């Protein structure tokens, strides 16, 4: 069957990734007990779209449920699917002449057909009349609350769409169960996203002086995944004090810190194939050689990376590992000297969250931030750090996450604990002096939930010791000029 | 003052650049007998947006008109200009305290006014009761026609402002007519934006091998212009018959460059949102062919010839028809066509080979405002038609030149059909071209006094561009 490819070394993605998706949603809403016979589900794609009043356009990316479903690339489509017969239709726009001098051939429904393997291609001006011949009982439409967002799900509509029954509540718990649970197909897209991403993370850390702005290496990076692995989007480089600010890189803080002698570098880059993201962080002195402040809270980071995952597998509870690291780090931080005292008090008292203001870590899919993390029935903990939790759920096979937990120095944060009597108690000022602005350290892996435990997808140096000897590699392998 | 810098090589832009343009807006509104005492002008920035209902954020860039006026990064800012005194005002958002812990420090009301030498910042919050408190005669906001989008520019609003008088009219065609003259202090973003996408096209010239994929090019250019120029905003890189697809969309260009080839590299991007558009054609394997020095050398001659009639005064439309008829002699020349270029000028035949406009002005947008104001008219004819402006030239305004010549199969058709057009072409020489794709070189220029000053410094003749190809420094001059 055919493939989405960008040549090369690229990845081959079979288009019957889609299919089994396709399957997979049906199957599931054939078993809800309020989904009637002859129900349609119609998603609608993606449109161009110009920056302000301007014509210069905004550089295009499908939307993340119709790429789900369809893997379609162009603007301006919708697609349906019969429940009960999974049969597939594809509706594209109909192109004017003049496409031809400025966009480039018009290609013919056959040509869609063929490329997206669905069982059949219509023009998007002939949506109604196609739905109204199949005589639906009702058309299922999105609609919903994205956990991370805030945002409600954009709900397919057309020119005629009143004259028929639709539901827009069922269709979006369903679809996004689907997404949570990723098929050996979408695995192996987010193994070559790992490849690729962990290769350019290794480069970066070959690559990195002294002396050289943040975006330099944000530029070397972008470079490296789309030149070799056709990741065009590939849209955090943060040092010395920088490595504290957790979304760092944004128009108000540009990534055009010059990085120091002594820095400690954190390099948080996300990005995707053919849209299955990845999301992978390495820390790592800028020098190249880890002092002994660093080399501490770095091994408390590697410690709590590690128990986490040598604690994943089917049934564990999401925020159980969140509270697993932040007592490892508890733990560090008081070896180090930066606290005193009980640890079971610290944690009684949130300490960890003054450390990890973060979740622990997300599902990881088409999204960075994927869907799915706090279904129905499954609440958000109001506690310190917990809050932050993209999920709250217990692990299945299937779920892919990230393992990202981090230590970072921030003064607000800091300032709070320290008027705070039920933490102040805690922490030792004059040791905690030296560390005000470190910044901080995060190691992110993605994982994949198995049956018995988990699958490692990310491959970079992560023991001292081999991102010392990465760093003094004298083989780039890729100099661009 | 203070200046925008991303360290290294890169440009140091003066916030004084954003000072001068609010001075000649509030200059050019209190000559306009529109305009009464006490007006305030208002401009409500951009806000950040995410991909549609996800929480990934889309890369922040300011809208253009509230750069010009203030040259501020952060979103969710508005600005008002007092245009009686020119006293200028920055509001900026209050933000959350746990913005500290993820987006960065939370800086004062006083640094933002010491950064962007504005006279008063106030938090966005408090817009209403800042305006009641200076009793205004009337808010003059931004609402009008973008002549290449056709989008009604988004007039800033806030909470309350239904009690104030509010004009929509006044401020558009003056802004934009602000735009349109570029002021010594943008020329030189403009010299820098030319200068880093001139090294990079240079660099891409170098690189390039056949069996590359056209994106490989790509990223090396956007490469070379974030890392050496700090421009993080860059782009159709068209091999083989994609050369003659015009906006060949957003994706990656994945053809794989063959032997034979001609490239065309047409490269737009932008430094703290100051443009630059440079079109570079060559031969994939370094070395023009016959056909592809003929056809390479028609659009050279157009482009110097246009640039050697620029001057003030002239009609732009008519540097789009020396250009047609420089592209019909020489096609003629190479026996492509034949017959009377007088007569393939009457019936239009210079557009099946240039479907486009000649050049469009260019500054904050690449595709600038101000083409088209009250009372200029586009032209209703092939090519012409597709002109982004038909002002006359004056000093001030930076133009592309960008003519090309380019075998489009179904515009070919159409005049092969056409008893007006097709006695003029000789398909015996012309289905050797049939594939070739097309060939355009784009330069930014400026028009002066005198004529035009040359913002881009790229390799340009057949021997130069072979020379850059086959690693030459600059500096060799064939
Ligand atoms: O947003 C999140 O959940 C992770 C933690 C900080 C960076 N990315
Ligand atoms: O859009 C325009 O006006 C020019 C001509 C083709 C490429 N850019
Ligand atoms: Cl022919
Ligand atoms: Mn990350
Ligand atoms: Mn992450
Ligand atoms: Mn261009
Ligand atoms: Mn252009
Ligand atoms: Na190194
Ligand atoms: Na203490
Ligand atoms: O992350
Ligand atoms: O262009």
């Amino acid at each position: 069957g055919p493939s989405f490819w960008l040549g090369n070394e690229t990845l081959k993605v079979p288009l019957a990734l889609f299919a089994l998706n396709r399957q997979r949603l049906c199957e599931r809403l054939r078993k809800n007990p309020a989904v009637q016979a002859g129900s349609i589900v119609v998603l609608q794609g993606g449109e161009e779209t110009q920056r302000y009043c301007t014509d210069t356009g905004v550089l295009f990316r499908q939307e993340s449920f119709f790429h789900w479903a369809f893997g379609v690339t162009e603007p301006g489509c919708y697609g349906v699917i019969d429940v009960d017969t999974g049969k597939s239709t594809l509706f594209v726009p109909r192109l004017p002449a003049s496409h031809a001098t400025w966009m480039g051939k018009i290609h013919s429904k056959e040509h869609f057909k063929e490329k997206y393997a669905v069982d059949d291609v219509q023009y998007v001006d002939e949506i109604a009349s196609v739905l109204t011949s199949q005589k639906p009982s009702v058309l299922l439409t999105l609609r919903g609350v994205n956990t991370d967002s805030g945002s409600v799900c954009r709900e397919a509509s057309f020119d005629g769409i009143s004259k028929f029954e639709v539901n827009n509540t069922i269709l979006h718990p369903e679809i996004v169960e689907c997404r949570v649970f990723k098929t050996d197909m979408e695995l192996e897209v987010l193994r070559y996203t790992n490849k690729i991403f962990s290769e350019a993370h290794r480069e970066v850390m070959k690559a990195v002086k002294v002396g050289m702005k943040e975006y330099e290496l944000e530029s070397l990076f972008e470079h490296y995944c789309y030149s070799r692995g056709g990741m065009r989007h590939s849209s955090i480089c943060g040092s010395g004090e920088n490595s504290a600010v957790l979304h760092y890189g944004h128009a108000g803080a540009p990534n055009d810190r010059t990085i120091q002698n002594g820095d400690m570098c954190l390099f948080d880059m996300g990005g995707e194939y053919y849209c299955f993201a990845s999301d992978i962080t390495c820390s790592f002195p800028a020098n190249g050689k880890f002092t002994a402040d660093q080399k501490a809270v770095y091994e408390a980071v590697l410690r709590s990376s590690r128990a986490v995952m040598g604690a994943m597998k089917p049934g564990v509870w999401w925020p159980d590992m969140h509270r697993l690291a932040d007592r490892i780090h508890l733990e560090e931080l008081a070896h180090m000297g930066i606290l005193s005292g009980s640890v079971d008090a610290m944690v009684q008292a949130h300490l960890g969250a003054v450390f990890m203001p973060h979740g622990l870590g997300h599902f990881l899919g088409i999204d960075v931030h994927d869907v799915g993390g706090y279904p129905e029935g499954v609440e958000r903990i109001d506690e310190p750090g917990l809050r932050s939790l993209r999920t709250a759920r217990h692990l299945q096979p299937g779920m892919v996450l990230t393992v990202e937990p981090g230590i970072y120095f921030i003064d607000h944060l800091l300032d709070e604990a320290l008027a705070d009597p039920a933490r102040a108690s805690f922490l030792n000022r004059e040791v905690l002096q030296r560390f005000r602005g470190f910044g901080g350290v995060r190691i992110e892996e993605d994982v994949v939930v198995t049956d018995s435990g988990i699958e490692l997808l990310t491959c970079v140096p992560r023991t001292v010791e081999e991102i010392e000897a990465c760093m003094a590699g004298c083989d780039k392998a890729f100099t661009p000029f």
